[PDB]
């Protein structure tokens, strides 16, 4: 059996990716919402497929963070497979019009919270077996490719993000860690139902660590 | 007759930058130190050259940030040439050995800082006459360089810097600015504060193109 960790699995992606791995046998998934209460279409899919364990995450919060690691620990010894999905998307346009909390608000949400997210559950990875760990990031967060559009704190985030997840991918090489940054797709525009079928897919075939790929596999240069 | 602003001009690369446009023929300039009152050799830089204008700056204080524009305007009607140089490299190394604090601290000292610091001085940047925009940048910053070494909140910080300052020049360009990312070398192959000021002055002055990530040399890195 294989354990699997997504955050956000509220809605969006990260629903989409729980739901994929739900209906696979002998694929243990904890899903994480920052309000699992209100987290109605995961909480009846964790209803019916016990496989889905939900726990509270706001990886905004450090509060939140210090207790990951132990809450994760009630349901699993290990985690095989890693996804950091959360994240915000709320800071397009130009740099002049773009305020202080929006930088903010994006570094704490987009680059230090699945940073710390990872450092609080590299334990239980460490105790895998896959040992894959996967940041969705953007293809906005690129250094390389040019959209013709401002992505501000947004982009700015998936780039710190993306810098530290190679470096990442180097510092974990020797432990047998398989390290992605994934770009999901526009959800040319794709469901957040078919951005899972590829990501699930990706996920499961990665033998490769220190990539920055599209959902379809091919790579994106940093 | 143009205007030059330096944050952090009271020791290092900053300051010989400094001390290098007070030499020069017809140059105002507006340095920052945190501390301006043990800043003492800009302090004796400007008393021999009161050309120089001291001001306070800590670019991660947002409450000294709010200040600058006025601070700056006390001297000068615009800034032809803009330099994000204050700066820390404080963390290097692995992500999991690298604390929430570090990657914090670099995000406002080494992000946030100099996007707020040019938004407070692009009016007066607007009215000057060079319109040149330089982040004093990294090549650890790069995500398609490996120097055999971890960055950590360091490289980081550069690298988000990079990427906005790349969206900044987009932005700028049709308002004929020059923006540009520059490795000033690593400074005392090691270099010295006055090699590193006299290559970034040269810079500063040919720079006719926005949009670049430079070393000292004028040699393009690649984002
Ligand atoms: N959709 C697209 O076109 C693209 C998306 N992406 C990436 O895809 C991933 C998910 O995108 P998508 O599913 O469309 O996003 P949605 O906006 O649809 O959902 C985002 C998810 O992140 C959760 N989340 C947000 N903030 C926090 C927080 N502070 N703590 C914990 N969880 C939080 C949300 O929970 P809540 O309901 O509580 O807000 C939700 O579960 C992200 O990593 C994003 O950067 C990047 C490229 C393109
Ligand atoms: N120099 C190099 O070899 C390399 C460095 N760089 C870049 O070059 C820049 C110049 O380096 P150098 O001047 O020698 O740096 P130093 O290491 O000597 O010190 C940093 C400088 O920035 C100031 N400073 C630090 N923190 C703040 C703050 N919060 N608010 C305001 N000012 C602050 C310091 O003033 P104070 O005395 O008060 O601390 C000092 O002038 C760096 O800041 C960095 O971006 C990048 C690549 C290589």
């Amino acid at each position: 059996e294989q354990t699997y960790f997504i955050s956000g699995a509220n809605r969006g992606i990260g629903f989409s990716v729980v739901q994929r791995l739900a209906a696979k046998s002998g694929v243990k998934v904890i899903a994480t919402a920052r309000d699992p209460a209100s987290a109605t279409a995961l909480n009846e899919l964790a209803k019916e497929n016990p496989q889905v364990k939900v726990v509270q995450l706001d990886i905004s919060d450090e509060e939140s963070i210090k207790k990951i690691a132990k809450n994760v620990s009630q349901y699993t010894d290990s985690i095989d497979v890693f996804v950091s999905n959360a994240a915000i998307a709320k800071s397009f346009g130009p740099l002049l019009n773009t305020p202080r909390e929006q930088w903010i608000e994006h570094f704490f949400t987009n680059v230090l919270g699945p940073i710390r997210l990872f450092q609080e559950l590299y334990p239980l990875i460490k105790k895998g077996t896959q040992k894959k760990v996967f940041f969705i990031s953007s293809n906005a967060g690129s250094l390389n490719l040019d959209f013709g559009l401002d992505f501000s704190a947004f982009g700015q985030s998936k780039a710190a993000l993306n810098y530290s997840t190679k470096e990442l991918a180097r510092q974990l090489k020797p432990e047998n860690f398989i390290v992605a940054a994934v770009h999901p797709g526009k959800v040319t525009k794709i469901t957040p139902e078919e951005s899972a079928a590829a990501l699930c897919k990706l996920f499961e075939s990665l033998n490769t660590t220190g990539k920055y790929l599209s959902y379809d596999g091919t790579e994106l240069p940093w």
